[PDB]
């Protein structure tokens, strides 16, 4: 029931998609891992805590490395898993960028602007990403060989779901989202035209709402369950808390970097710590071929 | 009580294990982890068996609080089974040299042949670095608590039964059965290292009864301290021990040279430890640690 114009932008999107997500990270190596003034650290401190998370790592051999991190006693201790969490978090990144270089509408935008859309939208993408691994049941990101596990906490689900990025996860979830749809979101949270340095604002308007609307489409025509009552509109309110949620992890970013300095030239690039001169990584990215 | 050449006999062993032995392991250090990645067949299902008792995961707590987790990986085509076969040998060479160091602080053992003094260490190596690891042994927990590593052994099936059938793991329970103490153990260690029956040794007379005063000491040792109507036979249990001690040194030796044949992984002090290619000459590391 779709148009062939909406037919042929879902299977750019997926295509797209499969081309750049390492569903199981066989990819990602060479990362870092844990070893073997006065007024920010309260804030820093409250800012990792609710982000407490045990690695698992699994060896192609059969074997497990398991690490628990250290309880709160002070402080520098909090600071363990932040290089490894630059080092994840950039080789997201750069499938991210990649996903944008293949996509036709991104690709034929100036370069300005697709530096804009990438600075604007990179960590919501991930988190779209980072969804459809996760496991609600166990409170695990299964990254293929990696795995992310929630520290179990005496607040119980209640003390977890006031982190924002957490009830996030647990919310879209629950949606049951296809590959189609979560592609549709990564696309309108891409082609944002209210991004600071965008400046064809109308050309990325126009082409957000035709990403919009195949999704809408989309879901008429494959979801008529009443557990999917309202949907399109449940998502674009996901969406919009996404980008709340955006906002915010950039300046709990800033506010760890100011004390602690972790983020690798990527990350500082697309955080903000001649657009195409500022953002030399990023431009000899979206040059490179796919 | 006992003779003042007894007690001094202990106050020097014990002296001895105190300058040696690492009780918490906090000298151990860049060791080799496990990493995060026709007939030659009838020899490497013979080894997949010997490798098979060394169900362990390994813990490492740091000093910041965290804590590092390994579970072995299942016997699969190989190559895997020998994942923690480097850090062992670390492990193993480490103790070495502490039981090395052991030997070469005992007046008695200085003034035996340099030959003599090799042929001992390489005969008891094994038996007294398991003689010290069943000191840090939690029959409990089943875990060798290694200060800030520790090694547990993985439940493989049935469970204790199961594990009770490997000769190691059964003289590890029963030696801490017998609640022993500092001095005893280090008798022990004593009474092992002079072993007259070891290959190579030439002054057999002359360890021999070095060792039978040992073994008297830690008998008059056992009926002035402990109880009587009660350790009647703890001396005669300790010998026994020793006994199946022995046996298993040599079923380790076998294991041993096994898995170097197919898969190389012994350090430079084991090749010459567990005579893997004149006993001065072929024993030349062991030479400069005995000479300083
Ligand atoms: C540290 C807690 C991880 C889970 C919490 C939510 N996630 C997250 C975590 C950290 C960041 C950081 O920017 C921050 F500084 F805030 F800690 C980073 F630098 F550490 F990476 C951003 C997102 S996650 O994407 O789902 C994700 C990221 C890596 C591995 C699995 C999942
Ligand atoms: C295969 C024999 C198993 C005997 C019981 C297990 N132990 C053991 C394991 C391996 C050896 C080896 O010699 C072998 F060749 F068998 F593989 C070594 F080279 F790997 F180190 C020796 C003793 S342990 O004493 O409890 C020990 C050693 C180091 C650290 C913690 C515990």
């Amino acid at each position: 029931g779709l148009t062939e114009e909406q037919r042929m932008m879902i299977r750019e999107l997926m295509d797209a998609q499969m081309k750049t997500f390492d569903t199981t990270f066989s990819h990602f190596k060479n990362f870092r891992l844990p070893g073997v003034e006065a007024a920010k650290w309260s804030q820093v401190r409250k800012d990792l805590c609710s982000l407490k998370v045990s690695l698992q790592l699994r060896g192609e051999d059969g074997s497990v490395w398991n690490y628990k991190p250290p309880a709160d006693s002070g402080g520098k201790e909090i600071f363990s898993l932040l290089p490894h969490m630059a080092d994840m978090s950039t080789y997201m990144f750069k499938g991210i960028i990649s996903f944008a270089k293949v996509i036709s509408y991104f690709r034929d935008l100036p370069i300005e602007d697709q530096i804009s859309l990438l600075k604007g939208a990179a960590f919501e993408l991930c988190q779209l990403r980072f969804n459809t691994v996760f496991n609600a049941e166990t409170g695990t990101w299964e990254c293929g060989r990696l795995s992310y596990c929630l520290e179990d906490t005496a607040g119980g689900f209640q003390q977890l779901l006031l982190e924002p990025m957490l009830k996030f996860h647990y919310m879209l979830k629950k949606l049951q989202l296809h590959e189609e749809e979560y592609v549709l979101m990564q696309a309108i949270s891409l082609f944002s035209p209210d991004r600071p340095g965008v400046l064809q604002h109308r050309v990325v308007d126009q082409l957000q709402e035709q990403f919009a609307i195949t999704l809408k489409s989309y879901i008429e025509c494959n979801r008529p369950q009443p557990a999917h009552r309202f949907l399109f509109l449940k998502i674009m309110a996901m969406l919009t808390e996404l980008r709340s949620i955006n906002a915010q992890h950039t300046q709990r970013l800033l506010r760890i970097q100011d004390i602690h300095p972790f983020a690798t030239p990527l990350m500082q690039e697309l955080f903000g710590i001649s657009l195409t001169e500022r953002h030399k990584i990023l431009h000899r990215l979206l040059q490179e071929g796919s």
